[PDB]
């Protein structure tokens, strides 16, 4: 089968896992269950009217697990790097995650920068335009989402899939 190989990266608590579960299961939980190490989903699905093997690695944002991540980045055609629009540190820290992807794959990768939690726009600390500007500077795609609301979650996956050969 064709593969659709993604890795989710980003600081702790930004909503990596929640994006994945909203997409795959239409499921969201307010309760925080930290990802420990690297979790994995492999599923045969239909993409754009073809059978595709999804291989999705969901990494922990905690620094203590970061040493595990390079081999998973190496095997991933798509890297999804997530931040929380309410947390400026999480936004600036996307740089190291993108650098980690470049270290392993150079330009031979699709990267999507995601500003998540737009349902919390009252608490927004990073503008949409700041995100767009950073993405363009780094030569990566950009989207804003809300895993909680189910906003732009399917679109995230559609857009990275559309970039696959
Ligand atoms: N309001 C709101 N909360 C969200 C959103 N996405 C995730 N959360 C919340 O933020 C917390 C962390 O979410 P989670 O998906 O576990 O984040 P993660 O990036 O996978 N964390 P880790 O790196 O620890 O695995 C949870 O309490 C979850 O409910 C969102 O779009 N909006
Ligand atoms: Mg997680």
């Amino acid at each position: 089968l064709r593969k659709f190989k993604l890795v989710f990266l980003g600081e702790q608590s930004v909503g990596k896992t929640s994006l994945i579960t909203r997409f795959m299961y239409d499921s969201f939980d307010n309760t925080y269950q930290a990802t420990i190490g690297i979790d994995f989903l492999s599923k045969t699905m239909y993409l754009e009217d073809r059978t595709v093997r999804l291989q999705l690695w969901d990494t922990a944002g905690q620094e203590r697990f970061r040493s595990l991540i390079p081999s998973y980045i190496r095997d991933s055609t798509v890297a999804v790097v997530v931040y929380d629009i309410t947390n400026t540190n999480s936004f600036h820290q996307t740089s190291k995650w993108i650098d980690d992807v470049r270290t392993e794959r150079g330009s031979d990768v699709i990267i999507m920068l995601v500003g998540n939690k737009t349902d919390l726009s009252d608490k927004r600390q990073v503008s949409t335009e700041e995100g767009e500007r950073k993405a363009k500077e780094l030569n990566v795609m950009f989207i804003e989402t809300s895993a909680k609301a189910g906003y732009n979650v399917k679109q995230l996956f559609r857009r990275v899939a559309a970039a696959l050969p």
